[PDB]
């Protein structure tokens, strides 16, 4: 239904072999994670990855009940009261250069179709100084500005990453969608002004943690939540389903509307995300619903949708529910619900399942606990550990060991450096155990003390 097989086109190359290699740590930690299946003939699975990866797009939730519109409108009222309604479109120059929020537009990422087929980079189709598009691209941009997105096609391929061993064995590999470079520019033009403000003000009050640095913001998040009787964690990640097409329509006219200061073209841009054409090898699909991955606004849109969805689930479950009975902290598929009331998220799961949405506990458990506090929850693979008046993000041990077990040749040292800043919050003993496989074979790893000093100094 929601997946339409179009006529074939020219074969776009789809990477079929992983760039990930094992480290010396893998034989020590032996993680239940491994590189995703990228090939039909991978011996670690009995399934066909080409079929499994797209089966989520076959069906899609066509409608949503009135409560979703009400919550979207009410969340919009709170967001734009905090952030203001000066949300007009930016110029191409500003989109390329960025603003205070968001770093400048990346010039070495894929420029999408048809440029990749012709062997062109992003630097070929625009000049970063003066922001001038090449004729063909300017025509494409102008065409979109007249509400016509019929030309744009997403470059789709399998995501080369670590997956849980069960997802490896079921060939449940995720998909990357790269939009055309001019479609990204337009996207950043239309949503960038709002994105700058939204992503520089993470916290309970906004309802979003997007754009946070866990090292600093964990203290603020934790302090804001510690007074509540309980905090529940919710996971939205679901390989088998995607966002309702109707959800895009709700955001277009209740959230990202002209009334809240957005450009008239935003509704059309959001529609081009909602229903889009995707090129995968020679196959061409028209997919209904779902959020493309490579768009800059993806995680922002997902975050806002999931914030709306949890309260809608609560309204659907409890007739006496009111918006401010909870506070929400959303980041993509991860969500926290802080409250003084006892809530039964098993019942909320049942409610949301009626509208095609799956929620599960953030930990390994299959059912939600009735009792849960700040010290129990996981958020972005991190717990909240109290350290005087501060909170530190203690990352799950299996996540750390998995990260340390594989790498991409060329960038080992900078991967280890990034992991030291994650592992420091586990304490010196665990820090030294995690990096011991590397140090035993002669690798110099930064000391616990050096990284601990860096974090502590953030609050002096
Ligand atoms: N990519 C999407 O739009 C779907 C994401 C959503 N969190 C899910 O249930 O899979
Ligand atoms: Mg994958």
């Amino acid at each position: 239904g929601a997946l339409e097989r179009l006529p074939d086109g020219p074969r776009i190359h789809v990477p079929r072999k992983t760039a990930l290699r094992p480290t010396v740590a893998r034989q020590v930690f032996q993680p239940a994670f491994a590189p995703a299946v990228l090939s039909k003939f991978d011996p670690r699975t009995d399934a066909d990855v080409d079929e499994v990866a797209f089966s989520k797009h076959t069906s899609n939730q066509e409608t949503l009940p009135p409560v979703f519109r009400m919550v979207a409108r009410e969340y919009a009222n709170r967001v734009f009261a905090l952030l203001g309604r000066d949300n007009g479109r930016l110029s191409v120059k500003q989109a390329l250069d960025g603003l205070e929020g968001m770093d400048p537009m990346d010039k070495n990422t894929s420029p999408g179709l048809p440029y990749t087929t012709l062997g062109m980079r992003r630097t070929d189709v625009v000049d970063w100084e003066t922001a001038t598009l090449i004729p063909f691209a300017a025509e494409r941009l102008e065409k979109m500005n007249n509400k016509d997105f019929s030309d744009i096609v997403y470059q789709t391929f399998l995501k080369d990453e670590l997956r849980p061993i069960e997802k490896v064995q079921a060939a449940k590999t995720r998909i990357v969608d790269v939009p055309p470079f001019e479609h990204c520019i337009l996207g950043r033009q239309l949503l960038g002004k709002f994105a700058s403000k939204f992503q520089t003000q993470p916290g309970l009050e906004l309802g979003s943690a997007i754009g946070c640095d866990p090292d600093v913001h964990w203290t603020a998040f934790g302090v804001a939540m510690q007074g509540f009787e309980r905090v529940y964690d919710v996971d939205y990640s679901n390989f088998d389903s995607t966002h309702s097409v109707a959800v895009f329509r709700l955001l277009a006219e209740e959230f990202f509307s002209e009334e809240n200061g957005f450009d008239p073209l935003v509704k059309d841009y959001l529609e081009s995300l909602a229903i889009s054409k995707h090129a995968y090898e020679e196959k061409r699909y028209l997919i209904t619903g779902g959020l493309p991955s490579g768009c800059a606004a993806t995680s922002m849109l997902n975050t806002i949708m999931n914030n709306i969805i949890i309260r809608a689930g609560l309204y659907l479950t409890y007739k006496n529910f009111e918006f401010d009975d909870v506070k929400v902290l959303s980041y993509g598929d991860d969500l926290l619900v802080a409250t003084n009331y006892q809530l039964n998220f098993d019942r909320v799961r049942t409610s949301l399942a009626k509208t095609g949405y799956k929620i599960t506990p953030a930990n390994k458990t299959s059912t939600f606990p009735l009792e849960s506090t700040l010290e129990d929850v996981v958020f972005l693979k991190r717990k909240f550990k109290k350290e005087g008046p501060l909170y530190r993000p203690v990352m799950n041990r299996e996540a750390l060991e998995a990260m340390l077990s594989y790498y991409r040749p060329g960038t080992l040292s900078e991967k280890l450096t990034s992991i030291t800043m994650l592992a420091v919050h586990s304490g010196k003993q665990e820090y030294d155990r995690l990096f011991a496989p590397f140090r035993e074979v002669g690798v110099i790893v930064p000391t616990f003390e050096s990284v601990e000093y860096r974090w502590r100094s953030l609050f002096w």
